[PDB]
């Protein structure tokens, strides 16, 4: 009982670990689209100027 | 048994989770300091405006 109720708290870890990694990469991924469409920006800017 | 070797596991396995969770800081960071220099390329780019 005492590892499976350790066991329910570190499954749970795992669980919000996986989804709270997932909401990482689309936040990174959001960082990075901003590097990404600020790049296309210095570009556009570059041929502006 | 079985449980104290699963919950070792678990929490190697939420180790990982966690740290490839937190490693994502760090690679975030990188692009995320690409788009915050990118900010100040962009600016001085607009600058030259």
């Amino acid at each position: 009982l005492q590892l499976q109720e350790q066991l329910q708290a570190e499954t749970e870890l795992c669980a919000e670990a996986e989804e709270l990694r997932a909401r990482l990469t689309a936040k990174k991924q959001e960082l990075e689209e901003i590097c990404h469409d600020l790049e296309a920006r210095v570009e556009e800017e570059e041929e502006r100027c």
